[PDB]
Protein backbone atom coordinates (compact mmCIF):
# COMPACT_ATOMS: atom_id res chain seq x y z
CA UNK A 1 0.00 0.00 0.00
CA UNK A 2 1.27 3.64 -1.25
CA UNK A 3 -0.07 4.94 2.67
CA UNK A 4 2.11 2.53 4.26
CA UNK A 5 5.21 3.67 2.44
CA UNK A 6 4.68 7.05 2.82
CA UNK A 7 4.09 7.19 6.40
CA UNK A 8 7.11 5.70 6.71
CA UNK A 9 9.27 7.97 3.93
CA UNK A 10 7.66 11.02 6.05
CA UNK A 11 8.73 9.55 9.42
CA UNK A 12 12.34 8.84 8.30
CA UNK A 13 12.50 12.59 6.74
CA UNK A 14 11.76 14.34 9.96
CA UNK A 15 14.37 12.15 11.64
CA UNK A 16 17.35 12.46 8.91
CA UNK A 17 16.90 16.15 8.63
CA UNK A 18 17.42 16.70 12.56
CA UNK A 19 31.33 18.96 10.98
CA UNK A 20 31.09 22.12 8.29
CA UNK A 21 33.90 24.51 9.98
CA UNK A 22 35.94 21.38 9.35
CA UNK A 23 35.26 21.16 5.86
CA UNK A 24 35.98 25.16 5.39
CA UNK A 25 38.96 25.28 7.33
CA UNK A 26 41.11 22.47 5.12
CA UNK A 27 39.14 23.48 1.95
CA UNK A 28 40.02 26.95 2.24
CA UNK A 29 43.62 26.03 3.32
CA UNK A 30 44.18 24.68 -0.19
CA UNK A 31 42.26 27.06 -1.67
CA UNK A 32 39.81 24.64 -2.68
CA UNK A 33 36.42 25.44 -4.83
CA UNK A 34 33.55 22.87 -4.07
CA UNK A 35 31.57 22.07 -7.18
CA UNK A 36 28.78 20.68 -5.35
CA UNK A 37 25.62 19.33 -8.10
CA UNK A 38 22.75 18.04 -6.01
CA UNK A 39 21.63 14.60 -7.06
CA UNK A 40 24.58 13.49 -8.51
CA UNK A 41 27.07 10.71 -7.20
CA UNK A 42 30.27 12.73 -7.58
CA UNK A 43 31.62 15.26 -5.89
CA UNK A 44 34.79 17.47 -7.44
CA UNK A 45 36.84 19.70 -5.66
CA UNK A 46 39.66 22.23 -7.91
CA UNK A 47 42.29 24.22 -7.32
CA UNK A 48 45.11 26.39 -8.35
CA UNK A 49 48.58 26.02 -6.81
CA UNK A 50 51.45 28.58 -6.66
CA UNK A 51 52.82 26.98 -9.60
CA UNK A 52 49.93 27.98 -11.58
CA UNK A 53 48.79 24.08 -11.64
CA UNK A 54 45.22 23.41 -11.54
CA UNK A 55 44.28 20.65 -9.54
CA UNK A 56 40.96 18.53 -9.89
CA UNK A 57 40.01 15.77 -7.11
CA UNK A 58 36.79 13.56 -7.75
CA UNK A 59 35.36 11.24 -5.89
CA UNK A 60 32.17 9.14 -5.73
CA UNK A 61 30.30 9.60 -2.27
CA UNK A 62 28.04 6.63 -2.87
CA UNK A 63 30.98 4.66 -3.41
CA UNK A 64 32.44 5.83 -0.11
CA UNK A 65 29.64 6.10 2.54
CA UNK A 66 38.84 0.87 -1.01
CA UNK A 67 37.54 3.99 -3.10
CA UNK A 68 38.04 5.01 -6.61
CA UNK A 69 39.55 8.44 -6.52
CA UNK A 70 40.59 10.54 -9.47
CA UNK A 71 43.18 13.48 -8.95
CA UNK A 72 43.52 15.38 -12.72
CA UNK A 73 46.72 17.90 -12.61
CA UNK A 74 46.68 20.82 -15.67
CA UNK A 75 49.03 23.48 -16.03
CA UNK A 76 44.09 22.91 -24.21
CA UNK A 77 47.58 21.79 -22.86
CA UNK A 78 48.19 18.29 -21.39
CA UNK A 79 47.09 16.95 -18.15
CA UNK A 80 47.58 13.76 -16.29
CA UNK A 81 44.69 11.57 -14.59
CA UNK A 82 45.88 9.95 -11.31
CA UNK A 83 43.27 7.43 -10.81
CA UNK A 84 43.90 6.08 -7.34
CA UNK A 85 42.51 3.75 -4.98
CA UNK A 86 42.01 5.06 -1.35
CA UNK A 87 42.04 3.04 1.97
CA UNK A 88 38.75 4.38 3.91
CA UNK A 89 40.08 2.84 7.20
CA UNK A 90 43.95 4.10 6.76
CA UNK A 91 43.11 7.25 5.27
CA UNK A 92 45.71 6.14 2.54
CA UNK A 93 45.99 6.56 -1.03
CA UNK A 94 47.57 4.08 -3.90
CA UNK A 95 48.22 5.30 -7.64
CA UNK A 96 46.52 2.90 -10.21
CA UNK A 97 47.28 4.31 -13.26
CA UNK A 98 48.54 7.90 -14.69
CA UNK A 99 47.54 8.65 -18.05
CA UNK A 100 48.81 11.70 -19.79
CA UNK A 101 45.64 13.30 -21.81
CA UNK A 102 46.20 16.00 -23.98
CA UNK A 103 43.74 18.13 -22.57
CA UNK A 104 41.85 19.22 -19.32
CA UNK A 105 38.27 18.03 -21.87
CA UNK A 106 39.88 14.40 -22.71
CA UNK A 107 40.55 13.83 -19.31
CA UNK A 108 37.34 14.87 -18.18
CA UNK A 109 34.59 15.40 -20.74
CA UNK A 110 31.45 12.94 -19.66
CA UNK A 111 30.24 12.82 -23.12
CA UNK A 112 29.78 8.99 -24.57
CA UNK A 113 32.56 9.68 -26.92
CA UNK A 114 34.78 11.23 -24.67
CA UNK A 115 34.86 8.13 -22.33
CA UNK A 116 35.11 6.00 -25.05
CA UNK A 117 37.83 7.68 -26.69
CA UNK A 118 39.55 7.39 -22.86
CA UNK A 119 38.89 3.51 -23.06
CA UNK A 120 40.64 2.92 -26.34
CA UNK A 121 43.76 5.31 -25.29
CA UNK A 122 46.75 3.63 -23.51
CA UNK A 123 47.22 4.01 -19.31
CA UNK A 124 50.40 3.31 -19.04
CA UNK A 125 51.91 0.28 -17.44
CA UNK A 126 50.86 -1.20 -14.25
CA UNK A 127 51.84 0.89 -10.93
CA UNK A 128 53.34 -1.88 -9.62
CA UNK A 129 55.68 -2.68 -12.86
CA UNK A 130 57.12 1.03 -13.08
CA UNK A 131 60.92 1.39 -11.67
CA UNK A 132 60.30 1.68 -7.73
CA UNK A 133 62.13 5.19 -8.07
CA UNK A 134 59.71 6.08 -10.84
CA UNK A 135 56.89 4.92 -8.31
CA UNK A 136 57.78 6.95 -5.30
CA UNK A 137 58.83 10.05 -7.13
CA UNK A 138 54.90 9.97 -8.40
CA UNK A 139 53.57 9.20 -5.30
CA UNK A 140 55.93 12.48 -3.60
CA UNK A 141 54.72 14.79 -6.46
CA UNK A 142 51.07 13.98 -5.84
CA UNK A 143 51.85 14.40 -1.99
CA UNK A 144 53.20 17.68 -2.42
CA UNK A 145 50.41 18.88 -4.49
CA UNK A 146 48.17 18.13 -1.54
CA UNK A 147 46.86 14.15 -1.91
CA UNK A 148 47.80 13.68 1.44
CA UNK A 149 45.77 12.64 5.11
CA UNK A 150 43.83 15.97 5.15
CA UNK A 151 42.24 15.19 1.92
CA UNK A 152 41.40 11.72 3.04
CA UNK A 153 39.96 12.62 5.76
CA UNK A 154 37.99 15.11 3.80
CA UNK A 155 36.90 12.88 1.41
CA UNK A 156 35.40 10.48 4.31
CA UNK A 157 33.92 12.88 6.10
CA UNK A 158 32.06 15.05 2.74
CA UNK A 159 31.22 12.10 1.53
CA UNK A 160 28.97 10.97 4.71
CA UNK A 161 27.50 14.36 4.76
CA UNK A 162 27.24 14.44 0.86
CA UNK A 163 25.07 11.04 0.72
CA UNK A 164 22.92 11.66 4.02
CA UNK A 165 21.35 14.69 1.78
CA UNK A 166 20.97 12.27 -1.28
CA UNK A 167 19.21 10.05 1.04
CA UNK A 168 16.83 13.33 2.21
CA UNK A 169 16.32 14.17 -1.45
CA UNK A 170 15.71 10.69 -2.41
CA UNK A 171 13.17 10.14 0.67
CA UNK A 172 11.12 13.45 -0.68
CA UNK A 173 11.50 12.29 -3.96
CA UNK A 174 9.88 8.70 -2.70
CA UNK A 175 7.48 10.80 -0.64
CA UNK A 176 6.34 12.36 -3.93
CA UNK A 177 5.78 9.50 -5.62
CA UNK A 178 3.84 7.72 -2.95
CA UNK A 179 1.47 10.33 -1.80
CA UNK B 1 35.28 -27.24 -43.21
CA UNK B 2 32.04 -24.63 -44.19
CA UNK B 3 30.07 -27.41 -45.48
CA UNK B 4 30.68 -29.41 -42.37
CA UNK B 5 29.74 -26.59 -39.81
CA UNK B 6 26.31 -26.55 -41.89
CA UNK B 7 25.58 -30.25 -41.81
CA UNK B 8 25.50 -30.06 -38.21
CA UNK B 9 23.94 -26.47 -38.41
CA UNK B 10 21.23 -28.00 -40.52
CA UNK B 11 20.53 -31.50 -38.34
CA UNK B 12 20.28 -28.89 -35.09
CA UNK B 13 17.89 -26.48 -36.91
CA UNK B 14 15.44 -29.65 -37.84
CA UNK B 15 15.72 -31.25 -34.04
CA UNK B 16 14.87 -27.69 -32.24
CA UNK B 17 12.08 -26.73 -34.52
CA UNK B 18 9.94 -29.82 -33.62
CA UNK B 19 2.97 -23.88 -22.35
CA UNK B 20 1.57 -21.04 -24.71
CA UNK B 21 -2.12 -21.13 -22.91
CA UNK B 22 0.25 -20.65 -19.37
CA UNK B 23 1.59 -17.64 -20.62
CA UNK B 24 -1.29 -16.58 -22.11
CA UNK B 25 -3.54 -17.34 -18.71
CA UNK B 26 -0.97 -15.13 -16.69
CA UNK B 27 -0.52 -12.12 -19.27
CA UNK B 28 -4.39 -11.72 -19.33
CA UNK B 29 -5.03 -12.00 -15.53
CA UNK B 30 -2.71 -9.57 -15.46
CA UNK B 31 -3.54 -7.69 -18.02
CA UNK B 32 -0.33 -7.40 -19.38
CA UNK B 33 0.94 -7.00 -22.82
CA UNK B 34 4.07 -8.46 -24.38
CA UNK B 35 6.56 -6.16 -25.98
CA UNK B 36 8.44 -9.04 -28.10
CA UNK B 37 11.45 -7.88 -30.03
CA UNK B 38 13.34 -11.17 -32.07
CA UNK B 39 16.82 -11.28 -32.15
CA UNK B 40 17.04 -9.10 -29.20
CA UNK B 41 18.05 -10.59 -25.54
CA UNK B 42 15.48 -8.14 -23.83
CA UNK B 43 11.87 -9.23 -22.96
CA UNK B 44 9.23 -6.45 -21.79
CA UNK B 45 5.60 -6.59 -20.72
CA UNK B 46 3.85 -3.68 -19.77
CA UNK B 47 0.19 -3.21 -17.88
CA UNK B 48 -1.74 -0.41 -16.48
CA UNK B 49 -3.66 -0.74 -13.25
CA UNK B 50 -6.74 -0.36 -11.71
CA UNK B 51 -5.35 3.05 -10.02
CA UNK B 52 -3.92 4.01 -13.00
CA UNK B 53 -0.14 3.06 -12.86
CA UNK B 54 1.98 1.61 -15.56
CA UNK B 55 3.91 -1.43 -14.50
CA UNK B 56 6.78 -2.27 -16.95
CA UNK B 57 8.50 -5.43 -15.97
CA UNK B 58 11.77 -6.32 -18.08
CA UNK B 59 14.56 -9.30 -18.06
CA UNK B 60 16.96 -10.88 -20.05
CA UNK B 61 15.77 -13.61 -21.14
CA UNK B 62 19.84 -15.07 -21.98
CA UNK B 63 21.03 -14.10 -18.43
CA UNK B 64 17.76 -16.52 -17.25
CA UNK B 65 17.94 -19.45 -19.99
CA UNK B 66 19.93 -14.72 -9.78
CA UNK B 67 18.90 -12.71 -12.85
CA UNK B 68 18.45 -8.78 -12.74
CA UNK B 69 14.63 -7.83 -13.22
CA UNK B 70 13.77 -4.20 -13.57
CA UNK B 71 10.26 -3.06 -12.63
CA UNK B 72 9.52 0.23 -13.50
CA UNK B 73 6.16 2.17 -12.02
CA UNK B 74 4.58 5.31 -13.57
CA UNK B 75 1.68 7.11 -12.84
CA UNK B 76 6.28 12.85 -18.27
CA UNK B 77 5.55 12.71 -14.59
CA UNK B 78 7.90 10.77 -12.04
CA UNK B 79 8.65 6.34 -12.38
CA UNK B 80 10.51 4.87 -9.74
CA UNK B 81 12.41 1.79 -11.19
CA UNK B 82 13.10 -0.89 -9.12
CA UNK B 83 15.99 -2.73 -9.89
CA UNK B 84 15.83 -6.61 -8.54
CA UNK B 85 17.73 -9.81 -8.21
CA UNK B 86 15.27 -12.68 -8.92
CA UNK B 87 16.25 -16.17 -7.71
CA UNK B 88 16.00 -18.69 -10.32
CA UNK B 89 15.47 -21.68 -8.12
CA UNK B 90 12.91 -20.47 -6.13
CA UNK B 91 11.37 -17.72 -7.85
CA UNK B 92 11.58 -15.27 -4.97
CA UNK B 93 12.47 -11.31 -5.72
CA UNK B 94 14.79 -9.31 -4.01
CA UNK B 95 15.23 -5.71 -4.01
CA UNK B 96 18.35 -3.99 -4.81
CA UNK B 97 17.94 -0.38 -5.88
CA UNK B 98 15.22 1.62 -6.09
CA UNK B 99 15.28 5.02 -7.92
CA UNK B 100 12.97 7.89 -8.79
CA UNK B 101 13.12 9.07 -12.05
CA UNK B 102 11.51 12.36 -13.27
CA UNK B 103 9.65 10.66 -15.91
CA UNK B 104 9.40 7.25 -18.20
CA UNK B 105 11.59 8.52 -20.73
CA UNK B 106 14.26 8.67 -18.20
CA UNK B 107 14.30 5.62 -16.82
CA UNK B 108 13.94 3.73 -19.56
CA UNK B 109 15.59 4.97 -22.72
CA UNK B 110 18.27 2.99 -24.19
CA UNK B 111 20.44 6.19 -25.56
CA UNK B 112 24.45 6.50 -24.96
CA UNK B 113 23.67 10.04 -23.23
CA UNK B 114 20.31 8.16 -21.38
CA UNK B 115 22.52 5.59 -19.97
CA UNK B 116 24.98 8.16 -18.89
CA UNK B 117 22.29 10.27 -17.07
CA UNK B 118 21.24 7.20 -15.04
CA UNK B 119 24.85 6.44 -14.25
CA UNK B 120 25.38 9.51 -12.67
CA UNK B 121 22.62 10.12 -10.10
CA UNK B 122 22.11 8.66 -6.96
CA UNK B 123 20.17 5.48 -6.75
CA UNK B 124 19.42 5.74 -2.77
CA UNK B 125 21.39 4.01 0.02
CA UNK B 126 21.73 0.17 -0.25
CA UNK B 127 17.98 -1.63 0.50
CA UNK B 128 19.78 -3.37 3.06
CA UNK B 129 20.44 -0.02 4.82
CA UNK B 130 17.19 1.28 4.68
CA UNK B 131 14.92 0.94 7.91
CA UNK B 132 13.44 -2.21 7.94
CA UNK B 133 9.92 -0.92 7.55
CA UNK B 134 10.37 0.95 5.31
CA UNK B 135 11.90 -2.19 3.69
CA UNK B 136 9.12 -4.09 3.86
CA UNK B 137 6.56 -1.68 2.83
CA UNK B 138 8.21 -1.67 -0.50
CA UNK B 139 8.13 -5.10 -0.59
CA UNK B 140 4.82 -5.26 -0.06
CA UNK B 141 3.95 -2.57 -2.31
CA UNK B 142 5.55 -3.94 -5.27
CA UNK B 143 3.70 -7.31 -4.07
CA UNK B 144 0.64 -5.30 -4.51
CA UNK B 145 1.29 -4.40 -7.93
CA UNK B 146 2.12 -8.07 -9.34
CA UNK B 147 5.81 -8.82 -8.07
CA UNK B 148 4.87 -12.35 -7.28
CA UNK B 149 5.80 -15.75 -7.62
CA UNK B 150 3.07 -15.78 -11.05
CA UNK B 151 5.44 -13.52 -12.26
CA UNK B 152 8.70 -15.11 -11.32
CA UNK B 153 7.25 -18.20 -13.08
CA UNK B 154 6.16 -16.52 -16.39
CA UNK B 155 9.68 -14.89 -16.71
CA UNK B 156 11.21 -18.49 -16.45
CA UNK B 157 9.53 -20.17 -18.47
CA UNK B 158 9.16 -17.00 -21.01
CA UNK B 159 12.49 -16.86 -21.04
CA UNK B 160 13.00 -20.29 -21.89
CA UNK B 161 10.97 -19.91 -24.66
CA UNK B 162 12.20 -17.00 -26.41
CA UNK B 163 15.98 -18.32 -25.76
CA UNK B 164 15.23 -21.14 -27.37
CA UNK B 165 13.36 -19.02 -30.78
CA UNK B 166 16.59 -17.09 -30.22
CA UNK B 167 18.78 -20.04 -30.53
CA UNK B 168 16.73 -21.25 -33.99
CA UNK B 169 17.03 -17.65 -35.39
CA UNK B 170 20.71 -17.82 -34.33
CA UNK B 171 21.26 -21.14 -36.09
CA UNK B 172 19.34 -19.98 -39.32
CA UNK B 173 21.48 -16.59 -39.12
CA UNK B 174 24.27 -19.28 -39.42
CA UNK B 175 23.26 -21.64 -41.57
CA UNK B 176 23.36 -18.77 -44.32
CA UNK B 177 26.70 -17.73 -43.37
CA UNK B 178 28.30 -21.71 -43.84
CA UNK B 179 26.32 -21.66 -47.05
CA UNK C 1 59.21 17.30 -7.19
CA UNK C 2 58.64 17.73 -10.74
CA UNK C 3 62.53 17.28 -11.51
CA UNK C 4 62.73 14.45 -9.63
CA UNK C 5 59.79 13.02 -12.00
CA UNK C 6 61.89 14.10 -14.72
CA UNK C 7 65.55 13.11 -14.20
CA UNK C 8 63.88 9.48 -13.55
CA UNK C 9 61.70 9.33 -16.53
CA UNK C 10 64.54 10.70 -19.07
CA UNK C 11 67.09 7.96 -17.43
CA UNK C 12 63.78 5.67 -18.24
CA UNK C 13 63.93 6.67 -21.43
CA UNK C 14 67.39 6.25 -22.27
CA UNK C 15 67.40 2.48 -21.16
CA UNK C 16 64.31 1.30 -23.14
CA UNK C 17 64.70 2.73 -26.43
CA UNK C 18 67.86 0.84 -26.21
CA UNK C 19 62.13 -9.99 -33.76
CA UNK C 20 60.74 -7.86 -36.31
CA UNK C 21 61.84 -10.49 -38.69
CA UNK C 22 59.59 -13.18 -37.11
CA UNK C 23 55.78 -10.42 -37.43
CA UNK C 24 57.23 -10.34 -41.49
CA UNK C 25 57.34 -13.93 -41.81
CA UNK C 26 54.54 -15.08 -40.23
CA UNK C 27 52.12 -11.66 -41.59
CA UNK C 28 53.81 -12.16 -45.69
CA UNK C 29 52.90 -16.11 -44.65
CA UNK C 30 49.60 -15.51 -44.35
CA UNK C 31 49.06 -12.12 -46.79
CA UNK C 32 48.29 -10.01 -43.53
CA UNK C 33 47.78 -6.61 -43.83
CA UNK C 34 48.90 -5.03 -39.54
CA UNK C 35 46.88 -1.78 -38.88
CA UNK C 36 49.00 -0.53 -35.80
CA UNK C 37 47.26 2.66 -33.98
CA UNK C 38 50.44 4.31 -31.91
CA UNK C 39 48.93 4.95 -28.63
CA UNK C 40 45.91 3.04 -28.49
CA UNK C 41 45.70 -0.47 -27.04
CA UNK C 42 44.18 -2.76 -29.71
CA UNK C 43 46.17 -4.28 -32.61
CA UNK C 44 44.67 -5.56 -35.74
CA UNK C 45 45.22 -8.00 -38.04
CA UNK C 46 43.49 -8.74 -41.69
CA UNK C 47 44.04 -10.45 -44.66
CA UNK C 48 41.71 -11.91 -47.49
CA UNK C 49 42.09 -15.90 -47.86
CA UNK C 50 41.49 -17.81 -51.20
CA UNK C 51 37.85 -18.39 -50.63
CA UNK C 52 37.06 -14.69 -50.51
CA UNK C 53 36.69 -14.13 -46.95
CA UNK C 54 37.96 -11.64 -44.97
CA UNK C 55 39.60 -12.27 -41.61
CA UNK C 56 40.26 -9.84 -38.87
CA UNK C 57 41.84 -10.46 -35.96
CA UNK C 58 41.54 -7.87 -32.81
CA UNK C 59 43.55 -7.98 -29.62
CA UNK C 60 44.47 -5.68 -26.59
CA UNK C 61 48.00 -5.81 -26.08
CA UNK C 62 47.71 -4.31 -22.10
CA UNK C 63 45.87 -7.39 -21.53
CA UNK C 64 48.59 -9.38 -22.92
CA UNK C 65 51.69 -7.58 -22.53
CA UNK C 66 43.53 -15.63 -21.04
CA UNK C 67 43.14 -12.79 -23.00
CA UNK C 68 40.31 -11.43 -25.10
CA UNK C 69 40.54 -12.12 -28.97
CA UNK C 70 37.68 -10.95 -31.45
CA UNK C 71 37.94 -12.95 -34.87
CA UNK C 72 35.75 -11.38 -37.66
CA UNK C 73 35.15 -13.31 -40.86
CA UNK C 74 32.94 -11.79 -43.37
CA UNK C 75 32.34 -12.92 -46.99
CA UNK C 76 28.00 -4.73 -46.41
CA UNK C 77 27.08 -8.63 -46.74
CA UNK C 78 27.08 -10.78 -42.88
CA UNK C 79 30.06 -11.58 -40.50
CA UNK C 80 30.41 -13.38 -37.90
CA UNK C 81 32.22 -12.25 -35.05
CA UNK C 82 34.18 -15.08 -32.71
CA UNK C 83 35.35 -13.73 -29.46
CA UNK C 84 37.97 -15.89 -28.34
CA UNK C 85 40.38 -16.59 -25.07
CA UNK C 86 43.66 -17.32 -25.84
CA UNK C 87 45.69 -19.28 -22.92
CA UNK C 88 49.17 -16.75 -22.79
CA UNK C 89 50.80 -19.85 -21.26
CA UNK C 90 49.69 -22.25 -23.88
CA UNK C 91 48.75 -20.23 -27.04
CA UNK C 92 46.17 -21.66 -27.42
CA UNK C 93 42.24 -20.68 -28.19
CA UNK C 94 39.09 -21.08 -27.04
CA UNK C 95 35.45 -19.88 -27.89
CA UNK C 96 33.12 -17.94 -25.74
CA UNK C 97 30.61 -16.95 -28.17
CA UNK C 98 30.27 -16.50 -32.40
CA UNK C 99 27.52 -13.70 -33.13
CA UNK C 100 26.08 -13.38 -36.74
CA UNK C 101 26.16 -9.67 -37.38
CA UNK C 102 24.27 -8.50 -40.85
CA UNK C 103 27.62 -6.32 -41.85
CA UNK C 104 31.38 -5.76 -40.83
CA UNK C 105 30.30 -2.49 -39.58
CA UNK C 106 27.84 -3.77 -37.55
CA UNK C 107 30.31 -5.64 -36.21
CA UNK C 108 33.14 -3.00 -35.77
CA UNK C 109 32.15 0.31 -35.51
CA UNK C 110 33.33 1.60 -31.81
CA UNK C 111 30.72 4.14 -32.13
CA UNK C 112 28.51 4.38 -28.88
CA UNK C 113 25.33 3.69 -30.41
CA UNK C 114 26.62 0.25 -32.40
CA UNK C 115 28.63 -0.99 -29.24
CA UNK C 116 24.90 -0.54 -27.65
CA UNK C 117 23.51 -2.40 -30.43
CA UNK C 118 26.20 -4.93 -29.94
CA UNK C 119 24.93 -5.33 -26.29
CA UNK C 120 21.78 -5.73 -27.16
CA UNK C 121 21.37 -8.46 -29.85
CA UNK C 122 21.48 -12.15 -28.67
CA UNK C 123 24.99 -13.83 -28.90
CA UNK C 124 24.25 -17.17 -29.14
CA UNK C 125 24.28 -20.04 -26.51
CA UNK C 126 26.96 -20.43 -24.17
CA UNK C 127 29.49 -22.57 -26.71
CA UNK C 128 29.55 -25.03 -24.07
CA UNK C 129 26.09 -25.86 -24.52
CA UNK C 130 26.28 -26.28 -28.05
CA UNK C 131 25.87 -29.93 -29.79
CA UNK C 132 29.74 -30.99 -29.26
CA UNK C 133 30.03 -31.80 -32.92
CA UNK C 134 28.78 -28.00 -33.74
CA UNK C 135 31.62 -27.06 -31.53
CA UNK C 136 34.15 -29.15 -32.75
CA UNK C 137 32.81 -28.16 -36.58
CA UNK C 138 33.90 -24.37 -35.68
CA UNK C 139 36.87 -24.69 -33.62
CA UNK C 140 37.82 -26.60 -37.04
CA UNK C 141 36.77 -24.13 -39.16
CA UNK C 142 38.62 -21.60 -37.56
CA UNK C 143 41.60 -23.44 -36.95
CA UNK C 144 41.24 -23.88 -41.15
CA UNK C 145 40.96 -19.78 -41.23
CA UNK C 146 44.29 -19.56 -39.36
CA UNK C 147 43.46 -18.99 -35.73
CA UNK C 148 46.15 -21.69 -34.79
CA UNK C 149 49.78 -21.69 -32.67
CA UNK C 150 51.65 -19.42 -34.98
CA UNK C 151 48.85 -16.99 -34.41
CA UNK C 152 49.14 -16.86 -30.98
CA UNK C 153 52.82 -16.46 -30.81
CA UNK C 154 52.45 -13.64 -33.36
CA UNK C 155 49.59 -12.33 -31.18
CA UNK C 156 52.18 -12.38 -27.82
CA UNK C 157 55.18 -11.53 -29.22
CA UNK C 158 53.65 -8.59 -31.24
CA UNK C 159 51.91 -7.70 -27.70
CA UNK C 160 55.06 -7.41 -26.05
CA UNK C 161 56.91 -5.12 -28.86
CA UNK C 162 53.92 -2.92 -29.61
CA UNK C 163 53.18 -2.51 -25.44
CA UNK C 164 56.87 -1.58 -25.32
CA UNK C 165 56.52 1.26 -27.72
CA UNK C 166 53.05 2.41 -25.93
CA UNK C 167 55.76 2.69 -22.62
CA UNK C 168 58.09 4.60 -24.46
CA UNK C 169 55.42 7.13 -25.74
CA UNK C 170 53.81 7.18 -22.51
CA UNK C 171 57.10 8.01 -20.60
CA UNK C 172 58.01 10.71 -23.51
CA UNK C 173 54.10 12.65 -22.79
CA UNK C 174 54.91 12.10 -19.03
CA UNK C 175 58.54 14.26 -19.86
CA UNK C 176 56.83 16.73 -21.50
CA UNK C 177 54.26 17.24 -18.36
CA UNK C 178 56.81 17.04 -16.11
CA UNK C 179 59.37 19.72 -17.66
Amino acid sequence: ETQRVGDILQSELKIEKESLDSFNDFLNKYKFSLVETPGKNEAEIVRRTESGETVHVFFDVAQIAFANVNVVISKSEPAVSFELLMNLQEGSFYVDSATPYPSVDAALNQSAEAEITRELVYHGPPFSNLDEELQESLEAYLESRGVNEELASFISAYSEFKENNEYISWLEKMKKFFH
